[PDB]
């Protein structure tokens, strides 16, 4: 692949729209049992935070060189603050609808010994009179963007999915989806929809071959008014599945250490690359290099331009 | 024990001096196990807070009837200004080092089918010119209070306590202390300690009778020029030893449902009684009936006069 002017790659526009976290990591240490229950007593030392879900995503898409909306919910606390603070400091353009009766979806990690005692979750569901508030912005966002980017959660900030695939790809706007769940139809209409394997199996069930998987996602798009899918399968690399034919890349890195952001930064490759004008194919095998990339380090990150 | 007159018990004033605590309770689900460990994952629910340590034993001083002075140190931070918007809702006269460097001590636990997972504290050592800047706060306070009691947590908010203990005793102040740790000649000179059975075995070693407890207890107060000790027993209720004698209120709850606070209210109830000018042997009495009401709570709690 070619190196894409940086030039070509500012003007690549993306909309992000979908679940916005942010990832909490607490340090600490454990010298001794709670008096008050069979378990640890965890001294934190330093805290870590990353933004996360849709928010990392979008902030994936700026750093290769493209331009990136946000457009989600998030409730009136502080770590919906904080998210607000680390997209400014990122280039990441917020559109953000505030319900202050939804908590902020945080998810923190807590550890001793450079190991996970416990994960804490703070979420819910926004509220209907929210999310159609949201829908309007998207009519106004649209035009200004050269791709969707549907990043799914499963926290209610993607319920109207289907009306926005419609209105943008009516729009002449390509529209990618990262799933979550096993009901697809809401997805129909998606140029391109990024499972992977485990999300694929709930789907369609476990195929047999390459050909028996070749065969289910063929009926899975014509089904569906999807044009293509993207197939992430960790070890046997990502495989491509378009109306043009195939494309399979392996995968480059032989050390995993951390699978947080993975799919969020394949997905946000492609799009800041199919933003800029530039072929799936090669959309795809940059997204796969960038995912090598961002495995081999630690929580949420993101790779810049040249690291591709 | 006839009552004291509400108008007698407004009279009573207690500088608390000591590690002040936010105690935070994370209630929530556990559906799952996290994709990044072993662990459980906690979709946190609801949140609870209470004021700990020393913050306790002052809001359980005014509950009572009588007035408190609290003389402590924070952090800059939302634990640290929880503890202030408490203080003020619980009628505590605050007197509060800022230490921008100190994280304020905060007691998090994490539960789940009602049952604790996890404990995560936060907390440090408040700085030298901190503690020298809250011993001067000491002088102008002393004089403005009948009693003095120091809530001990190892924290760091007692190092001087040692030069506190001769100032007030000196000012012919009565003074309290509730222990932590075993190097109690830093105690010495206090009129009233108050340890359990567990702090009293680290100092003096396990007696082998009330005879061989009442003799080690002896020598300890000889030998730290301490004039009485506590000692609490749980189920065995609590002792009293004082060169007047001594005094034995048997435990008045069966039923024991949360511990927290327990040594807090049982200090705290015999400095506001002592304030109020009434005999120690009633103030103990009257320690024991709160500290069995504060048991069959859940969390750290508090008592009204009328409830004893
Ligand atoms: C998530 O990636 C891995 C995960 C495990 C092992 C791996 O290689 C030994 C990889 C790996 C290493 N180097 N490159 C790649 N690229 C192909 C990809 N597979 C997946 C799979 C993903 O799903 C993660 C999940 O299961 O939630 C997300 C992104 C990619 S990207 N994958
Ligand atoms: C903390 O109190 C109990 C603890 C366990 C069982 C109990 O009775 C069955 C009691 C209990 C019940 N009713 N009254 C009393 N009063 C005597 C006291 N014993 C202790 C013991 C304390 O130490 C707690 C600790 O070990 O940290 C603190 C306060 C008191 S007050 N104690
Ligand atoms: O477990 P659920 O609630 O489905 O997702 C949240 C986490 O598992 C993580 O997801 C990863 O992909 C990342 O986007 C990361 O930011 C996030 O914290
Ligand atoms: O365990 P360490 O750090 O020594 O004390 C903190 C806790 O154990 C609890 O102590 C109890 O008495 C109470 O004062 C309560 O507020 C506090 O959270
Ligand atoms: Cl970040
Ligand atoms: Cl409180
Ligand atoms: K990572
Ligand atoms: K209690």
């Amino acid at each position: 692949v070619v190196p894409v002017p940086r030039e070509q790659l500012a003007r690549s526009r993306v909309l992000v729209v979908g679940d916005v976290m942010l990832d909490r990591y607490w340090f600490g240490n454990v010298d001794r049992i709670s008096p008050e229950a069979p378990v640890p007593v965890v001294h934190v030392q330093r805290q870590e935070e990353r933004l996360g879900g849709a928010a990392n995503v979008a902030r994936n898409a700026v750093t290769l060189g493209g331009q990136a909306g946000l457009l989600c919910v998030v409730g009136c606390d502080e770590p919906g603050e904080r998210i607000v603070e680390l997209l400014g400091s990122s280039g990441v353009t917020p559109h953000l609808e505030r319900d202050p009766a939804l908590p902020t979806t945080i998810k923190l990690r807590v550890l001793a010994r450079q190991q996970q005692l416990l994960r804490v979750d703070f979420e819910a569901m926004p509220t209907h009179e929210v999310l159609l508030a949201g829908l309007a912005r998207f009519d106004v966002l649209l035009p200004q963007h050269d791709v969707v980017l549907m990043s799914d959660y499963a926290k209610g900030g993607l319920t109207h999915v289907t009306t926005m695939i419609e209105k943008a790809r009516a729009a002449g706007k390509a529209v990618l989806v990262d799933p979550k769940g096993d009901d697809w139809a809401r997805y129909r209409g998606a140029s391109l929809i990024t499972p992977n394997r485990a999300e694929l199996r709930e789907v369609v069930g476990q195929w047999k071959s390459e050909d028996d998987l070749r065969a289910r996602v063929a009926n899975l798009r014509a089904e569906l008014d999807i044009d293509a899918l993207l197939l992430t399968r960790s070890e046997e690399g990502m495989t491509l599945f378009s109306a043009g034919g195939e494309l399979h890349a392996p995968a480059l890195a032989r050390e995993v250490f951390d699978v947080s952001g993975a799919g969020d930064t394949v997905i946000a490759t492609v799009a800041t690359m199919l933003g800029a004008g530039v072929p799936l194919v090669d959309a795809v095998v940059l997204a796969n290099r960038a995912a090598g990339i961002v495995v081999g380090k630690l929580g949420t990150a993101t790779v810049d331009y040249d690291e591709l």
